């Protein structure tokens, strides 16, 4: 199984930045809506769904630093819960060599509000095959600001 981010060589585990750029003024009531299937896609290496691959995210992703008074949502495989997470997603079922994208959003409500270059959250994702004991490998996937957001 492997991911890639924004089209780069592919990762089979561990932890990778993933860049992403918002709104970079946001009114009070409204949510930031961070798509992070146009960054991340991910695919089963052997192909034809002869042994699939189960990813899950996992309870502890969370926002990181002074985000984390802020409210959230995470939409995961058709399937919305409250962020940070407490308890581990559903299960997506990758088998095809096509790379896929995440089907992955994060919704944050919050002067400046986030700052460039500042983690935002830090997305845990599980995976395990179904043959053997599975070759289980653990992601993360810790999203990063390009730029400050302000409220007016």
């Amino acid at each position: 199984f492997s991911c890639n981010v924004d089209g780069g060589s592919s990762i089979g585990a561990g932890t990778t930045s993933v860049y992403v750029n918002l709104d970079p003024v946001i009114q009070p009531g409204q949510n930031l809506v961070v798509d992070l299937s146009q960054h991340i896609s991910c695919w089963n290496d052997y192909g034809g769904w002869y042994d699939t691959d189960h990813i899950n995210l996992v309870q502890g992703s969370a926002f990181a630093g002074s985000l984390q008074s802020y409210k959230g949502s995470l939409y995961w495989n058709n399937v919305t819960y409250p962020f940070p997470l407490t308890t581990n997603t559903n299960v997506l079922d990758i088998g095809d060599k096509t790379p896929m994208p995440l089907p992955l959003k994060l919704y944050i409500t919050p002067g400046v509000v986030i700052k460039a270059g500042e983690v935002i959250a830090r997305i845990h994702m599980y995976k395990i095959a179904t043959l053997g004991s599975g070759n289980p490998r653990n992601f993360t996937w810790n999203i990063i600001s390009n730029n400050s957001v302000v409220m007016p």
